[PDB]
């Protein structure tokens, strides 16, 4: 009942973003999305160029850009056309819904005009989901639910993942999916990205726990690995970047059967 | 036995930016929180100045600040330290610890470098903490944990609302207190700030939940009422400030004895 990324695509159900990724990824055999977590332009710029070709999506940091311009995010884009993946802004949005619809759609960052994905928390209701829709819908974005977390003592367990499977199903023309562990839901429709991932065992000493792309994958059922250390310390990001992809394309081509 | 916020703020374990505010609550009778939910920052500085007098403290929301600077920030620290208030960012930090202690630090907004207080969600677990205070303790900053929310299905309940309370316990040389909707610590040490106030019954369209200051304050035994739209959108902000000032303050003597 496994079904490749480039079938999944033509589900019925699914979102045009999802299947826009969908079938870059089977085109390009990556379930690989870069975390940029770099504090420059120049840096995350070659990075996208570089490893474009390697992944199925970047993960900006807007946050943490120091020298953050809407004309860096204009070169993003066309990299973005040009290698073929989308761009997912990390921001994990997590206040009431007129809150995040402002935080989404303005400020100097204007988020929505240049991020296809975005994640939202559960913790305050669906009011989350309902206020980033009301910016997102009309520009063909899409939304993840953050249904579990990768650190060391979180409370996103339980019924709180429970309510996220909820949430998502009862949204389903802007979610698109989860940032999750593990498969947290049966409904193929829907795209598991999973962070905390390395090639090593470990984490970070500020809560961070790693698990491997055939463990994430392969036994725990999720379809894109999103990666900042294990690439970005690296001596050489793009044969990383090239490890990271080869583990979790294998990974998933191993269940599908 | 209820101690005045003057006392409290000369506790033996008080932090020192709880008791900066308690002071100032109780020199200028006021333990009202403007939510400066604005978009410009003439905007921002004109309210801070007009209301400043009425305040002890202004939330500003620089991710939805078109025309953010530093040298802004720079103008509102003045306003601040002429009128007696303090400065806390709404942005509701979420984020495993490596990345909120950059989102905090970094960017082009440096959250750290002119917020006296913020906020973090629970939920990453205690590298949320951890993180921050890693840049918060140094620039000698506070925050508050969100131990409720105000919205319409909040998952901030039960355990959730218990494990925030014993974070702020072990991390209490930086966590001052809680976003919440009632008293959730009999610690005098710690402050209790509760969004979602308005002196009439209702909500908004998006999940906002409202009570009053007499109930809030009175009744479920918070500090500080934080109110955005009950003062921005009246036709005399001065005045509806001046409303949600005495009532706050009637509803804490009272309480006081
Ligand atoms: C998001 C959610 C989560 O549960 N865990 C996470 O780590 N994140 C974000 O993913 C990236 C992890 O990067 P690294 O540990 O591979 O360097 C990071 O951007 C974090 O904010
Ligand atoms: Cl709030």
């Amino acid at each position: 009942m496994e079904l490749s990324f480039g079938a999944r695509a033509e589900l019925p159900r699914i979102h045009p973003v999802a299947s826009k990724l969908l079938r870059l990824m089977q085109k390009k055999e990556t379930n690989l999305c870069l975390s940029a977590d770099v504090s420059l332009a120049r840096e995350l710029l070659q990075l996208a160029d570089a490893l474009g070709p390697s992944i199925c999506m970047l993960k900006t940091h807007v946050d943490i850009l120091n020298d953050f311009t809407l004309d860096v995010m204009k070169e993003l884009i066309t990299l973005a056309k040009c290698h073929e993946f989308l761009i997912f802004e990390n921001r994990k949005f997590a206040d009431i819904g007129n809150t995040v619809k402002k935080q989404y759609e303005g400020g100097i960052f204007k988020i929505a005009s240049w991020a296809d994905l975005v994640n939202a928390h559960v913790v305050p209701g669906s009011g989350v989901v309902k206020g980033l829709q009301e910016v997102g819908l009309p520009l063909h974005r899409g939304c993840l639910l953050i249904a579990e977390m990768s650190s060391t003592g979180s409370l996103a367990t339980g019924d709180y993942t429970r309510a996220a499977v909820r949430m998502a199903e009862e949204h389903s023309e802007f979610v698109v999916g989860f940032i999750s562990g593990s498969r947290v839901s049966m409904k193929p429709e829907f795209l598991h990205l999973t962070p905390g991932v390395q090639l090593e065992a470990g984490g970070d000493n500020l809560g961070q726990q790693y698990n491997s792309p055939q463990e994430v994958i392969g036994k725990r059922g999720s379809d894109i690995i999103i990666v900042g250390r294990g690439i970005i310390s690296a001596a050489d990001r793009l044969e990383a970047a090239e490890m990271y992809r080869k583990a979790a394309w294998e990974a998933y081509l191993s269940r599908l059967g």
